[PDB]
Order: C-alpha cells, then sequence, then structure tokens
C-alpha cells in the first residue's frame, strides 16, 4: 500500500501580504478595511438631529428659520452645507469653541429669566430678521435701546441658585456710525462688563461701516459666560448690550456635531461618518477620518486582506505545504488535511478532522481578536477646515495626520505578521499530521519524501482506517513488513 | 528499557493571551501593568514642594498665606485641591500659561529692583488681603495711587544688564466706578504700556462692578513680560498700574507641577502620580495618565500577563508540548525538561539542564528587554480640566486620548506576540531534546510516538546516564539491539 | 561515504538585536537609521528660496533689504539665523500664524490696487527704513498722515471680482506721544475697522514710548485679512492706518519654510533637514525631527541593524544552525548552505543553490518592504522655539515628543521581530535541506546527529552529485547498503 498525506487547495485563491512576500496566494482571506458606506445616516441607535437649513449656533441664538429647534436635544447634530444665516448679521469670536461646547452638551434647553431692564426699550427688531411677516430678532436675545432719549446705566444680577451650570449667551451691537450710536443708545461711549465671582468679560463697541448684509452695515458680536452653582451673573452696561433672555443648560455627555449632506434613514448602525453609516465588524475603515460612535479606526489603505487559510498550491518555515508535499488537493472539499491511499482494494481519499479543526480553531482565534472589536468615540476635534487660520489649525491637522499614519502602520504590520503566522501554523499542522502518521507506522513503512509512505504489508480498507483513526497496531504486521522491507 | 522525554507542569498555572488564544494556561507569568500606588508621594529623588493652601500663582504674587514660599525652588510643585486665594480678587488672562511657565522654571527666586515711581503714593493696601492683623497686598506687587490728588504720568525703565532672562509680574486695577477711578488715580482714563525692544503690551482698565469678593467689587488683572539680556523694560502709565517690585529668575529645567491630595512621605520612588508614587519596574501602568519622573506608560488595560513558562499541561507549532507528549510532569521540580526511564534496575526521573537553561535564558532575555526600562518625562500637558474651554482643550484631550489608545494597542500586541513566541520556543526546546536523543540512539531504539523510546538492549543506570550526558556509544550495543529489533 | 550538511559563516559578523537577545551575531546586517547629512541642502527637486538676510515676513512687507524677493515663489523658503529686520520697528500679533500661512502658500506674488485715499498725505517715510540713500518705508505698505492739518475719515472698498482669495496686509501706527498723535493724524483718537461680509477687525492705537529701535520709540502692529471671491474689503478709518497697496495671492500647495544655516548646493535629494539633505533609502533617521520632502521617519535611536544573514557561527527554534550543526563553514563562499563529503575519490564541498536562494529571496522580500519606502511630508508644525509661550507651545512640543516615542517604539519592535524571524527562517532552511537529503537516502544511510550522514555503500563523485541534484535512486544501492548496515 501507499499512504499519502496532503492538504486541500482551491482553484480561486486570494493574494495577501506577509513579512517576506508582497504577494502570496492563500485559500481564503477576509477584508479588514471597511471601504463603503450605505450612503445614509441610520437614525438608530444614536439620536440624530437634522439641522436642515440651520447651523447649531443659529438654532442656539433663535434665527427665525430655526424656531423648530427650541429646546431640542441630540446625540449627534447634523449640520448641512446648504445652511445659511438669515437674521441680524453677527460674528462670534471663537465661534468654533461655542459650537463645540453646545455640540457636546447635546441640548438647546432654555430657561427664561426675568431681568430688571429699568429705563430702556426692549425687544429691538430688524428687517434683516423676519419672523412672521414682520421685523424680528434672535429669539433668545433682547435688543435694548434708549427710552425717551435716555439710556440709564444697567446693573443687574442673577444668582445661580441651581445645582447645575448656566450658559448665558449675550452680545454687543456695533453701530455703523456715531450718529446711529447716539440715536440707539443716547450715548457716545457704550461699554459692557459681564462678570461672576470667577470671571469677567468687558467689551466696548467698535463703530464703523461693515459691508451690508440684508441691508445692515451694523454688526453684533456674540459672547458667552458660564455661571457655576452658588455664583452670580452681574451685567453692568451703559449701552450697546444685546441682552440674554435666560440661560441654556450646559450638560456633559457623549453628544457631538458632524457636517454631512447624507440623508437620514430608518435603519440601525453603530458607526456614523459624513458619508453615511458604515458597518463596524472590521477593525479598520478608509471611508472617513470623521466618525461618531463605535467605529473602525481610519487608515490610509483601501484594502488589507487577512489570510484565513493555508498557502494555496493548485492541482513556510515547516517545509511541508509548498514543500515536500508537491501540491494541494482541489478534490478534497470536506477537510483541510487528509490521506490518499492505494491498496489492494482500490484508491481513496479521507479528510483528517483533528488537524483540520486545529488549523481552523487557531484562525478563528485570530478572527475573534480582530472582528467586531471596535472602539467607541464621541465628540472629537475638527478634521476639515474651510478657512486658513494658522497655528492652532496647523496643530489640529498635524495631530490627525500623525495619528492616521500610526494607525495605518499598525494595520499594515498587523496583517503582515498575522498572515506570516497563518501560513506557518497551517504548514505546521500539515507537518504534524505527517509526523504522527510516520510514528504510527514504526518499522512497517518508509517515507518516500513526497509526503507518501510505502507500507510494506497488505493494508486493506480496515487497515487504512485503523491508521486514520489511530488504532493501528504495528505489531500485527511487523513480521510481514520487515520481511518485505529487508529482502535482497 | 524505555526512555521517555517530558517537561514539567504545575498544579496552579496562569492564564495568558496569545495571537490565537484569548485564554491559555502557562506554568508562570508576570504582570506588565502597574495597577497600584503606595498612596504617598515619596520625597526622594525629586525635590517636592507641598503647596498646602497655596496655588503656585498665589505663591508667585505673594498672597499673605504664602509668605513661606518666598524664593523656594522645586522639581515638582504639588498643588492641593483645598488651596484658595485670600488677597485682592484678581484674574490672569491665560492663567494656565503663567502657571505652566513658572512650574517648569522651578523657582520663585525674586530680585528687588528700584523703580522711580515719582509723584505717586506706593504700597496701596486692602482688607481683602490681611497680612499680620492689618490691610496688606500681594508682596511682590506695588499698588500705586494719587499723591496730593495728582497722578503724574509714569515712564520708567530697567535695562536687563544680566546674563539671564527676567520675568516681570505686573497688573492693572479695574475700579468698580468712575468715582473710585477718580479718587484712586485722579484721572478718568488710565492706560498702561509695558514694552521692550522685542515686545509691547498695552492695557486699559475696564470700569464696572464685579460681584464682591472679601467685600471688593473691584478687580486686578495680572500680566507678565520676559526681558531678554541686553533688552530694556519700559513702563509708561498714567494710572491703574499695579507695579512690579522686581523680577523672578526664569530658568529652563525639568521642573513641573501636579494637582494631588496625596500626602508626602519619607521614601524613595522615581515615578510620581497624583495617586502617589508607583514602582517603575513594569513597562506599563494603569494608575494615572498624569505622571512625573521615570514612569511606566499609561494604558487602559488593568492587567497584561507575560508568559514566563511553557504551556501548562497538568498530570504550539512544534507539536511536542500538548502534542505527541501527552502531558507535563508535576513531579519534575528541578528542571523544565527531562527524562523518565524504566530499565532492569528500576524507574527514575532526571532533569535536562542544557535544554532547561536554553528556555530560561530566552525568557530572561525577553524580560530584560521589558522590565526596568521606563522612560523619563517631566513637564507635560494638562490632562484634567475643571471648566469647559472649547477648541484648545478639545485638542489637549484628543492628543492624550490618541496617545493612550496607541500605547494600549502597543501593549496588547506586544504581550500577545511575546506569549505566542514563548509557547513556541518552549515547545521547540522540548522537540529539540527529543530529536537529539533519538539521534543518539541510532538503530538501537524506536520512537513509540508518545515521546518515549523503546531501547532494544539492556540499558542499566550507567547506560541511561550515558544517554543523558551524551556519551552513549551506540556501537557498543548495536549488535544486541539489531538482534532484538529485527527478530521474527 | 560521509555526507555532511552545513551552512556558511564569516570571520567578521555583525551584532543585532532580537526578541530574546540584546546582542547576537549574524553574517550580515543593514542599517535602518540614517544618521548623517551631506551638510548641504540640495536644490533639486524642491525649489529652494534662500532668505539670506531676510525673514519671510520682511520679504512680505517689503523691508528694503528684501526688494529682491518681490513676487518670488518657493517650495521651501529657507530662513537664516543671521536674518534681521531693518525698517520701521513693528510687531505682528500671531506672527507665527502669518509666517505659517505665507510659507505654505509658497508665493509673494503681489497685485497693486488703487485705493481712494482722499484728503490724506501718502507715502510716509522714516530714516529707520533706508532704501536708496533716503528715508523709505515697507514697499507694500502706505503710511497715511494729515494733509493741511486735516485727516478726513477714510471709507474705501475693494470688491474681490477675482476667482481666488486675496490676502491683504495692513497695519496700525502706535505713536509714542499724544503730541506725535496730533501732529501725524490731526486727531486725538484714531480708530481702524477693516471688514468683509464674513469678518471684521477693529484696532485702536496705543500711545506711549517703547524702547527706541533705529531711533524710533513708535511702533507699527501688522494685521491681515483674507477676502473671498464675491466679497468686499471695506476699510473705514479716522487715523493711524498703515494702508495696503494691494493684495497677495494666497495659494494652497506643498510649500513650507525651514530655519537652517546649511548652504544650498547643486545636487539632488528628496529629503531636506536643517542640517542638510539626507538620503531617504532607509525607513528611519536620527538627523533631525524637522524635515521636508519624502523623508525617513525621525527616531531617537542612532542605529538599528536589520539582519540580512543567518546566525554567524565561526569555524533558533529549528535547532540546526548553532544546534546539531556544530558550526558554520567560512570556506564556503559561493552559497549559504551546502554539502561536504568524503568518499573513495576524496573530500569536497558544494553549495546548494535552491536553499540558498530560498533564504535570500525571503530576506530580499523583507528589505523590499522596508527600503526606499519613505513617506512625503510638507508644511508641518514648528518643532523648535526661541521663546517661552505657554499652553499652545506646550501642546506643540508634547505632540511631537509623543509621535517620536511611538515611532521609536515602532522601529525598535520592528527590527527585533524581523531579526528573530530572519534567524529562524535561515535555521529552518538549513533544517529543510537536511530533512530532504535524509529522505533521499532512505535506508542507505544513517544520521550521525551532527548534520552528517554515514552512507553505507560506495558513493563516488557521480553518486554524491546525484544526491545534490536530487536524482539519486536509492534502489540502486539498497542491497549493498542494507548488507553493510545490518551486519553482526
Ligand atoms: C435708531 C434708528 O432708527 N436709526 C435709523 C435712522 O433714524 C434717523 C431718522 O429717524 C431721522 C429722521 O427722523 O432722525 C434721526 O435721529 C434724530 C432724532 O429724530 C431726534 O430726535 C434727535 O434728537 O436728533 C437726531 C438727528 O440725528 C435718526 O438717526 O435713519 C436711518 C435712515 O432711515 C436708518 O437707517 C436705515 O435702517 C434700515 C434698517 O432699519 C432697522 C432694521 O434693522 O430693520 C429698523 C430697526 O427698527 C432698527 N432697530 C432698532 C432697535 O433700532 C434698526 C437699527 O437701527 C439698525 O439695524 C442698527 O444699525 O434699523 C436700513 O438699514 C436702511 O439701509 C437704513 O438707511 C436708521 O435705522
Ligand atoms: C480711594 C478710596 O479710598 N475710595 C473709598 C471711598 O472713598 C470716598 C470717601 O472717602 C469720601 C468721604 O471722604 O470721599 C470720596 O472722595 C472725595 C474726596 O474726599 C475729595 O477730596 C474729592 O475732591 O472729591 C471726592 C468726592 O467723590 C471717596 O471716594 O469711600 C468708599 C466708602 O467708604 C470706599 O468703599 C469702601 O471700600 C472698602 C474697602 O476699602 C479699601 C480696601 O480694599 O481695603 C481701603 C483701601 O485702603 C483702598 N486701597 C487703596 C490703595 O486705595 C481700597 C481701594 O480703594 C479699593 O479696593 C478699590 O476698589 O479700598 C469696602 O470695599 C467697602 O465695601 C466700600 O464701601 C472706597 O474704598
Ligand atoms: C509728524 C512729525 O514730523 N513729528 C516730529 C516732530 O515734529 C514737531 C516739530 O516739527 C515742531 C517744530 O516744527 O513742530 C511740532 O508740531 C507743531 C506744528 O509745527 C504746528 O503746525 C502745530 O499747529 O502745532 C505743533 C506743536 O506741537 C512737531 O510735533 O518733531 C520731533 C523732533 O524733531 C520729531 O521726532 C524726531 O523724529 C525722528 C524720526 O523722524 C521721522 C522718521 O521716522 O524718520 C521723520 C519722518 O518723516 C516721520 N514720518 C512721517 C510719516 O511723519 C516720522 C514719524 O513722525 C515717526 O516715526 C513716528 O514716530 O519721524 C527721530 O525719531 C528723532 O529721535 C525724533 O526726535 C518728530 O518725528
Ligand atoms: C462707507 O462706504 C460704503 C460704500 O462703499 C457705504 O455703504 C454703501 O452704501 C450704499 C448706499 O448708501 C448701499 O446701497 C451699499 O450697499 C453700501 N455698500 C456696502 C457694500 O456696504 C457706507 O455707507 C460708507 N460709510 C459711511 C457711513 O459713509
Ligand atoms: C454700572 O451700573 C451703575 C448703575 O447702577 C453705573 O453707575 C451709575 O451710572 C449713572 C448713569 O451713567 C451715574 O449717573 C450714577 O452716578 C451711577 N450710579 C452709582 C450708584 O454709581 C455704572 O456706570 C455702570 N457701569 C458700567 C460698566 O456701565
Ligand atoms: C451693581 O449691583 C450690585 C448689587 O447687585 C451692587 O453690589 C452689591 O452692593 C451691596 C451693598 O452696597 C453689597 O452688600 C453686595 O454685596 C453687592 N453685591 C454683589 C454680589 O456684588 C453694586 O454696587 C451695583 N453697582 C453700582 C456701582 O451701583
Ligand atoms: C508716558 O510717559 C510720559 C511722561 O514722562 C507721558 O508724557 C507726559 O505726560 C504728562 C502728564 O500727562 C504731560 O503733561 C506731559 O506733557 C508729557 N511729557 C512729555 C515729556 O511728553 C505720557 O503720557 C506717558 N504715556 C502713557 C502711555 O501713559
Ligand atoms: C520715557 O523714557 C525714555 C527714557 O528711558 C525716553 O526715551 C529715551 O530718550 C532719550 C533722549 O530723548 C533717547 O536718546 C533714548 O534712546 C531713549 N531711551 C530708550 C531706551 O528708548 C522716552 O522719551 C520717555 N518718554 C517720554 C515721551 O517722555
Ligand atoms: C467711516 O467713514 C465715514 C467717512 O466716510 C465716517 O463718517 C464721517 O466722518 C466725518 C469726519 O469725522 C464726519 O464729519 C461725517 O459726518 C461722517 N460722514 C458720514 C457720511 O457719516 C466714519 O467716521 C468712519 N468711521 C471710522 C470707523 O473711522
Ligand atoms: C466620503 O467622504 C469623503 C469626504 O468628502 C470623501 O473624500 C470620500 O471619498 C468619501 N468616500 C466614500 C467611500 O463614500
Ligand atoms: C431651506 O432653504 C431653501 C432655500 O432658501 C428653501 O427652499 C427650503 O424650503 C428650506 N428647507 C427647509 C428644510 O425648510
Ligand atoms: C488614581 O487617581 C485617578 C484620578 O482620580 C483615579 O480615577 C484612579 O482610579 C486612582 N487609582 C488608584 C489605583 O489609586
Ligand atoms: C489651610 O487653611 C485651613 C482652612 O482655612 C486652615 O484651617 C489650615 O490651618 C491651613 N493649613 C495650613 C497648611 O496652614
Ligand atoms: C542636526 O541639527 C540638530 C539641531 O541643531 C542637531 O542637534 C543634530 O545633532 C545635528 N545632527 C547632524 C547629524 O548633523
Ligand atoms: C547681510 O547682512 C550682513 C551684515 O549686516 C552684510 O555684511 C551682508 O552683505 C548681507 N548679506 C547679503 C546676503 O546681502
Amino acid at each position: 500500500a501507499t499512504l499519502c498525506l496532503g492538504h486541500h487547495a482551491v482553484p480561486n485563491g486570494t493574494i495577501v501580504k506577509t513579512i517576506t512576500n508582497d504577494r502570496i496566494e492563500v485559500t481564503n482571506a477576509t477584508e479588514l478595511v471597511q471601504n463603503s458606506s450605505i450612503g445614509e445616516i441610520c437614525d438608530i441607535p444614536h439620536q440624530i438631529l437634522d439641522g436642515g437649513n440651520c447651523t447649531l449656533i443659529d438654532a442656539l441664538l433663535g434665527d427665525p428659520q430655526c424656531d423648530g429647534f427650541q429646546n431640542k436635544k441630540w446625540d449627534l447634530f447634523v449640520e448641512r452645507s446648504r445652511a445659511y444665516s438669515n437674521c441680524y448679521p453677527y460674528d462670534v469670536p471663537d465661534y468654533a469653541s461655542l459650537r463645540s461646547l453646545v455640540a457636546s452638551s447635546g441640548t438647546l434647553e432654555f430657561k427664561n429669566e426675568s431681568f430688571n431692564w429699568a429705563g430702556v426699550t426692549q425687544n429691538g427688531k430688524s428687517s434683516s430678521c423676519i419672523r412672521g411677516s414682520s421685523s424680528s430678532f434672535f429669539s433668545r436675545l433682547n435688543w435694548l435701546t434708549h427710552l425717551n432719549y435716555t439710556y440709564p446705566a444697567l446693573n443687574v444680577t442673577m444668582p445661580n441658585k441651581e445645582q447645575f451650570d448656566k450658559l448665558y449667551i449675550w452680545g454687543v451691537h456695533h453701530p455703523d456710525t456715531d450718529k446711529n450710536q447716539i440715536s440707539l443708545y443716547a450715548q457716545p461711549s457704550g461699554r459692557i462688563t459681564v462678570s461672576t465671582k470667577r470671571s469677567q468679560q468687558a467689551v466696548i463697541p467698535n463703530i464703523g461701516s461693515r459691508p451690508r448684509i440684508r441691508d445692515i452695515p451694523s454688526r453684533i458680536s456674540i459672547y458667552w459666560t458660564i455661571v457655576k452653582p452658588g455664583d452670580i451673573l452681574l451685567i453692568n452696561s451703559t449701552g450697546n448690550l444685546i441682552a440674554p433672555r435666560g440661560y441654556f443648560k450646559i450638560r456633559s455627555g457623549k453628544s457631538s456635531i458632524m457636517r454631512s449632506d447624507a440623508p437620514i434613514g430608518k435603519c440601525k448602525s453603530e458607526c456614523i461618518t459624513p458619508n453615511g453609516s458604515i458597518p463596524n465588524d472590521k477593525p479598520f475603515q478608509n471611508v472617513n477620518r470623521i466618525t461618531y460612535g463605535a467605529c473602525p479606526r481610519y487608515v490610509k489603505q483601501s484594502t488589507l486582506k487577512l489570510a484565513t487559510g493555508m498557502r494555496n498550491v493548485p492541482e513556510g518555515i515547516f517545509g511541508a505545504i509548498a514543500g515536500f508535499i508537491e501540491n494541494g488537493w482541489e478534490g478534497m472539499v470536506d477537510g483541510w488535511y487528509g490521506f490518499r491511499h492505494q491498496n489492494s482494494e482500490g484508491r481513496g481519499q479521507a479528510a483528517d478532522l483533528k488537524s483540520t479543526q486545529a488549523a481552523i480553531d487557531q484562525i478563528n482565534g485570530k478572527l475573534n481578536r480582530l472582528i467586531g472589536k471596535t472602539n467607541e468615540k464621541f465628540h472629537q476635534i475638527e478634521k476639515e477646515f474651510s478657512e486658513v487660520e494658522g497655528r492652532v489649525q496647523d496643530l489640529e491637522k498635524y495631530v490627525e495626520d500623525t495619528k492616521i499614519d500610526l494607525w495605518s502602520y499598525n494595520a499594515e504590520l498587523l496583517v503582515a505578521l498575522e498572515n506570516q503566522h497563518t501560513i506557518d501554523l497551517t504548514d505546521s499542522e500539515m507537518n504534524k499530521l505527517f509526523e504522527k502518521t510516520k510514528k504510527q507506522l514504526r518499522e512497517n513503512a518508509e517515507d518516500m519524501g513526497n509526503g507518501c509512505f510505502k507500507i510494506y504489508h497488505k493494508c486493506d480498507n480496515a487497515c487504512i482506517g485503523s491508521i486514520r483513526n489511530e488504532t493501528y497496531d504495528h505489531n500485527v504486521y511487523r513480521d510481514e513488513a520487515l520481511n518485505n522491507r529487508f529482502q535482497i
């Protein structure tokens, strides 16, 4: 009889990378880089708020377009690129910081407070800000002006008797002219001091024409202040104050904001990107560096294939597969390793289950460490910028670029080591089954060197089966075998 | 005779992770993550300065509570969370930067300088700042006011004739009212310009009530300026100047500051955390991301076990351990690998020293690369924040979170590769001792397949010993062995 | 006959590090850390602009020294440490940001625009700024002052009808005295508002003596503003305006700036450092963390040797090299593995080509992954600082230090894993050639255990050659061999 040890092969293998080889074919691999989105943001499990035409900041101030956003909450606020401001023209010094802190607070919940604006007109309006047919203003702000050509210095307080922090949004009006300055606040100067036991902010208006927006050459600047529990807001002004009508709760949670034009859909997905949700089964993704939720890590590579089978040899350090075994057996489809024999009763093929299962368990082990293991991230840094800003933006970008190169490196190295190891462990399993069989045969057979043993005795099907199920008793055939082997 | 090769096992193994296995038992492991502190800051080798009730900044300005800190130096300044300000109410725009640069300078050494404050009253005092029973002020600052209802414009210089940089601390007073403005500085305006050949800073006071602190509704703002050698300080003011009384040396060294409530103790420890000192023998730690000194790197994992022994098989790619050798020998306690025999004189067990020492040396090699190898870090970035700040704080936190995920990744991968390698190299040593023995026996013995040889000749204790010490001469027994082996 | 399998050795090996060994000798290694520069900046392929005596900013404003830089472009602008300002004394709030954004724009291209400066004197001059024998000014700036003791409020526009962004550089003059204030701008106040539909910047001068520079106690502050296509610049001022004479194009490309005192040379090199160009064949470098172009990654290690040959054993997990083969063959110089024999015709040595080529191909595979693979980087963050700045600088440095430790870690681990693997794969190749030969010999030879076979039949040179070329037919000699082997 002849008993040959072998392993399977497939007609259609896959190319992977190892430590030593850019391009080597295995029987099977799996992709570790997610490269597509379904192109929609799934609305489960994260609570999504579609900004539509409104920026977060405009929803905050109460631009008329944004009245539907009053007191809303979100896990992720989605800002659309078509969003536009449609109220009094304003800027926010350190706009990105205000956006950021509201985003991660995750709420626009507002509470009215009663201020003693003694001696001034309230509820200033503008046709740059139309609410319902008429001149209006930011819903959360209170434009104060002269009453009877008098603007009597303001000096109001508001203790924080609450358990939580209050966020106050206020402003300063910059009139285009000294004339408008006078006719608005009956006063040439105009000064604002807003303070607490912990902080002070002081602002003087800057008079001058700015280019007209909805016919307004004047401008408002927006500021904010956080009042801790037991502290006190004190607003001391003699003109130009755009006053708050109350406070926002400021919370600390996992909320964020993302710029995206992707539609919201009724589906479930843990990981969100501007492009849409992406599955998070893979450890890496190449869809977008901007992400929210439990997401694969962003890498530069568009693909990284993890070998999930042995080297494919159609028809490693252990020397068996692609070694002393000339090639794989495509006809073996019920196992990874097995036996072909020829004896007096014919020629046959049988899978070896234990060795097949050993290789598969090791590979499944690798997969369990790498698949469905992603990390959860929420409010991050900004990663795209529409305007040159210099030093801080240079650092923001450098930090992300650094991080991405390091992860891309981790990904490349991980797959190469794992693949080299997969090829070696599968080669080893082959070598181990061969060795175990050789030992079973003792003096009754000889290694032909091509993975085949010549067995020097009659070995019928039951005899072959006794080898494969490891009950073969070499003593039974020894006399016969030694006589055939050692003749002249 | 029968000669069996084997390896040890222990009743109580340890679970470790490898590339292929989340949970596999070895004979021994070591922990690579430091997870506890002694709960005290050891006062050797770093020179520790306990801030007690004083912030660094208050020690800098000379709050009365902090007189004991005059001219002190430190490697690490420890700020306590109970610290509180107890002098005139002040703020420092960019407070964190001033704190940071004094911290890393490591000295409060001060040098008096004589300024020509011609025509003003000096040494302004407040009951918000009590020194010894009476109204006082920041020791390092000089509150100037009117003399005889005159405040004559100040214009003073101070060349830096020194070899080193000078740090000047100064301020501007913000009176609550135009009345107090007048009664203090006999002047409505008030302006400050402090300049050098290299820089200029200009400040106007902002009049208005802030909430009262120790009954003061006024406030001081603190500023600083660094004067290079050969440069000149020029202070040009017509009111509101809180003047310097001299300069601080500004040094560049390894000094830092840390917020901690841990007590200082008389002991020695290279690595300090807010929780207390931690040993630095391990390469990683999970105690605190804030550290000072030669410290293990912070990771998320609470434990990472490095295998320091073979797979434990009570009673790998090489197929010997947990392979053709059915199990380990718990009765073998003087070696890792060895021999059990049965011959005419009895049954015995002996360790093999060379193979045991080969496995141990390799493992010790790994340990020497990983143990006691920690990296020294001093003044870092801040890693905890008591207040929402936006953009820069978002970047500070993102940088640390990024770094920590990358190191945690490094740690996880390192231990898995090392453990897989440890299991393989110990399996290999087993396989190598088996092969070497088989070769010694030549034609005189046969491999039974379970790590045991059947020796076909009388092999007494000396004979067994000749095998183990590698002096066995197969020629001596060949005739006898061939006759027993190849009979019918 | 005797047939011995062996491998080469060299008299002069190299020490490398592995996972288990700090110091182990191989036949050959290669250096992975570039540690030297040619000490010159090569002027191909990057377009280099030598700043000589001029900072970028001075070339931007048009300091007289810098007239040769008008409208120049660059890939890399090189600033020399001897550079000095020689015009009116000025500062730029956020200087580093302006430098940065011009650097990466890569152009000083300027376009004259005609402003309507109605009612003022133009072309203000100073002896602090000498052009051609006479008092001059920044070429790109326009110092406006009173005309006939009148300074009539300015209010000019300039639409951006272009397709691209415009960068405007402007300033505010700070006179030393209220007197000079009057005599310059016929006005006590002085205010500047520069605005667009997107932004507003407002500046008031700060009067006061600063220390004299080229006899000027006054100072200019420089500001900038970017005007998007379809937007409008509006400059509204009543004094102190240092006006623009036009705009710079602001581009987005790969341009940067570097501080260096290295001379420019006529040579070609992809990677530039302040020290000079460095070859980029190696994956790592220790020359400078500041780099431009396709550059090896900066690491702390001064050397990292990658094994490119087997363990050197003069005269691993597979047990062959430095194992059952007592030592290497220094006399074998045409191959890595081979055969020595003694037969009736003499004693000889022959290389085995297939096994030699297998080891070499694997090693070349590793090298191809690591050599000539460097990554291209352009404008980065700053990495050296001449002045204490606090929080942002602390983050800039912390980010770079973090990155460098992570890459140094990657480098150390990479070389140790690769070297351990190289030693194992070369040991394996040895073991594989031995096994294949043993199998060829079948029952005709015995393993002596030291890598040598005793062949039990007459085996002349052709016979030896049949073994080495794998045509040996064991059946031919079997009878003879069995008779010699199994005699009494
Ligand atoms: C406060 C104000 O309304 N300013 C007006 C301005 O008003 C002048 C005009 O009424 C004349 C004739 O009566 O009188 C001047 O004042 C005299 C006053 O009668 C007298 O009592 C005093 O003693 O002496 C002075 C002499 O100076 C007034 O200065 O007139 C111009 C031209 O009509 C207005 O500009 C136009 O504004 C348009 C936008 O209008 C609003 C808006 O935003 O919708 C109307 C808003 O109700 C008003 N909101 C508030 C709270 O006031 C705002 C607000 O003033 C601005 O937005 C701030 O910039 O303006 C549009 O811009 C058009 O292009 C302008 O020509 C100016 O608003
Ligand atoms: C500079 C000053 O002392 N301001 C006082 C203020 O003084 C007024 C009062 O003396 C009246 C009666 O004489 O006269 C006013 O001035 C007139 C002046 O006599 C006359 O010559 C001139 O021609 O015309 C004016 C008319 O206006 C003075 O304005 O009085 C109030 C009420 O007493 C004081 O407020 C109280 O201050 C308390 C804190 O006191 C200190 C402190 O900090 O401890 C005392 C310090 O010595 C003083 N330090 C210095 C260098 O001045 C400081 C300092 O002024 C403030 O800290 C700055 O804010 O105040 C406490 O706050 C209490 O709640 C207040 O009612 C005010 O200090
Ligand atoms: C604008 C100016 O030139 N300021 C001069 C200043 O001029 C005074 C002087 O002319 C006297 C005598 O005629 O008159 C004063 O004005 C009177 C005026 O005649 C009258 O019509 C009005 O009604 O009443 C006033 C009464 O005050 C003038 O104030 O004189 C001083 C001393 O000479 C000058 O300081 C010296 O400047 C030197 C540097 O000179 C330049 C320069 O930078 O090179 C000359 C430049 O041409 C000038 N550039 C422009 C656009 O003006 C600049 C510029 O003023 C400064 O740089 C801004 O600081 O100065 C040098 O610094 C020397 O150390 C000074 O003593 C002052 O420049
Ligand atoms: C400063 O100049 C601008 C013109 O460049 C003035 O604003 C323009 O005024 C006209 C009619 O009054 C408007 O129809 C334009 O829309 C305005 N232009 C822009 C783009 O804002 C401005 O009024 C001038 N300043 C003063 C106070 O005289
Ligand atoms: C802060 O508020 C108080 C008003 O309560 C201001 O002081 C008053 O201002 C009025 C009108 O300008 C003066 O005529 C009074 O003499 C002041 N009253 C008192 C009690 O002093 C003060 O101007 C405000 N300050 C700011 C920053 O606007
Ligand atoms: C502005 O308002 C506050 C009151 O809200 C004034 O400060 C208070 O004054 C009383 C008595 O004068 C003190 O006992 C309180 O401690 C003060 N309150 C706080 C929390 O600061 C302030 O004086 C007013 N401003 C002016 C100048 O009129
Ligand atoms: C800087 O210092 C000088 C004083 O040495 C100031 O100029 C003087 O100010 C006085 C009093 O206000 C005037 O009456 C004199 O005419 C000025 N003397 C000279 C020599 O010019 C100047 O005001 C100070 N500037 C600042 C920023 O406070
Ligand atoms: C404020 O003081 C400085 C002197 O410390 C004055 O500037 C000096 O003036 C002399 C002669 O006028 C010059 O030769 C020096 O070079 C100046 N010193 C420096 C270092 O700037 C300044 O003029 C004074 N201010 C005023 C307006 O009186
Ligand atoms: C912006 O420009 C306009 C000038 O076009 C300024 O307003 C004029 O200023 C003059 C001179 O000071 C006044 O006498 C006129 O009454 C104003 N003209 C108009 C049409 O209002 C305004 O001062 C400038 N503002 C700034 C910021 O300098
Ligand atoms: C996703 O969005 C980014 C940003 O626009 C884009 O560059 C990327 O190609 C998109 N990718 C996919 C797979 O949709
Ligand atoms: C958003 O604005 C556009 C154009 O101004 C308008 O046509 C559309 O109806 C608005 N959409 C929403 C979400 O109301
Ligand atoms: C150390 O301090 C940090 C910060 O408070 C805390 O979260 C951590 O659990 C503490 N750990 C130990 C081991 O003392
Ligand atoms: C710190 O302040 C507390 C409470 O104000 C006081 O009881 C204690 O004595 C002070 N401790 C020191 C270190 O002086
Ligand atoms: C290169 O420049 C840096 C910065 O001065 C210096 O520290 C380094 O040693 C220099 N190295 C070489 C190899 O020229
Ligand atoms: C640069 O300035 C120095 C010293 O001021 C001068 O000698 C030299 O000629 C200048 N060099 C150039 C590049 O013009």
